[PDB]
């Protein structure tokens, strides 16, 4: 989903893995 920009808020938000992908 989306080209590199979803990962790239993934990586440059740990902020936003954890709040947005709930991934924390």
């Amino acid at each position: 989903f989306l080209p590199i920009l979803a990962s790239l808020a993934a990586k440059f938000g740990p902020k936003l893995f954890a709040l947005v992908t709930k991934k924390a």
